[PDB]
């Protein structure tokens, strides 16, 4: 149908906007602490601590499959990255500190993306 195509064009454009958002958020992680999944070879007990792991490479795979239907879903995944880190790692660690900085700096990027998604439909 012509409606299914119009919907697919909307999802495509959302994916385009989320791709830019993701690149901007990931620049706020210059040390690449959140770039890839926590290694189960190197942290064998991680899944006993964290039930829903997340990282920027896993978000990128979902993105390119047009697996995000709205910004809320995308934010959920970003929020997992931060919140998982802040639970697993203690306050006085480079890891926890990196999460806090990502959170604070990403908030700005996400504040305007919410307006761009409401604005452009």
């Amino acid at each position: 149908s012509m409606e299914q195509v119009a919907m697919e064009l909307r999802l495509t454009e959302l994916t385009r906007l989320l791709r830019s958002v993701l690149d901007q958020l990931q620049d706020k992680d210059p040390a690449r602490i959140f770039a890839q999944p926590v290694s189960l070879k190197e942290v064998p007990d991680y899944l006993d601590h964290i039930k829903h792991p997340m990282d920027f490479a896993t978000m990128r795979k979902r993105l390119e499959a047009q697996g995000y239907k709205n910004l809320h879903e995308f934010e959920e995944d970003f929020d997992l990255i931060i919140d998982n880190c802040m639970k697993y790692n203690a306050r006085d660690t480079v890891f926890y500190r990196a999460a806090v900085r990502l959170r604070d700096q990403g908030g700005v990027v996400l504040r305007q993306a919410r307006r761009e998604v409401d604005s452009i439909g």
